[PDB]
């Protein structure tokens, strides 16, 4: 039923309304030009191509990424170099979301998933990282379900609605 495909600039109004809806952390909408015209950001789409009335690619679920040089990283304290491979990079998952009526399915787990099927495709891709805002309980429990690791809490990380909220560090290392 569930398929998965990179975002495509047809996605570009669905993409940022589901953003809007959904996603607690405001983006630009050059964002959402850069999501869908690729380079920088890698992503990927869910959809259900059986859904009646039309919207059959329409997406459902959505994961965004960025490829960050290593050493540019705030995790770069965490690696251990060898100088014989170079620098290396590491993918950043910007943000991540399934629409409410198809949660509790593993749409996002499968996101993720293709995010960390690509970095290790990479020749010198160290892993995959993020921050995910320290009170989304669910969202925890999610990425330690896929065995990332818990670094730390950054206070202040996140402004949403005027208001400051801490973010956790999380890592997935390819080789730990
Ligand atoms: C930046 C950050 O903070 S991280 C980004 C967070 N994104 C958001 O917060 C956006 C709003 N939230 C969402 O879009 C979603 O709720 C997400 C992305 C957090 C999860 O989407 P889901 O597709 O529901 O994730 P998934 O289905 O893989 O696992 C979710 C739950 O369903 C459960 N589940 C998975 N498959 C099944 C199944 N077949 N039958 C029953 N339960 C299931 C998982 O165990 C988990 O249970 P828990 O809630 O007790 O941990």
């Amino acid at each position: 039923t569930i398929c998965f495909r990179p975002i495509n600039p047809s996605d570009l109004e669905r993409l940022e309304q589901i953003h809007r809806d959904i996603f607690p952390i405001r983006y630009e909408s050059e964002f959402f030009q850069n999501v869908v015209n690729g380079g920088d950001i890698v992503s990927w789409a869910a959809v259900d191509r059986s859904r009646p009335d039309g919207h059959s690619e329409e997406l459902i679920g959505f994961v965004t990424a960025k490829i960050v040089l290593a050493k540019e990283s705030e995790i770069s304290d965490l690696i251990r170099y060898d100088s014989s491979k170079g620098e290396g990079t590491l993918v950043y998952i910007l943000t991540l979301g399934v629409v409410e009526t198809y949660r509790k399915r593993g749409i996002a787990k499968a996101l993720i998933n293709e995010v960390v099927k690509y970095s290790s495709g990479i020749p010198v891709c160290r892993g995959v990282y993020l921050h995910v805002i320290a009170h989304n309980n669910p969202a925890i429990r999610l990425y330690k379900r896929m065995s990332f690791r818990c670094v730390r809490r950054l206070h202040g990380f996140y402004l949403i609605n005027g208001q400051h909220f801490d973010s956790y560090l999380f890592v997935y290392f390819i080789n730990g």
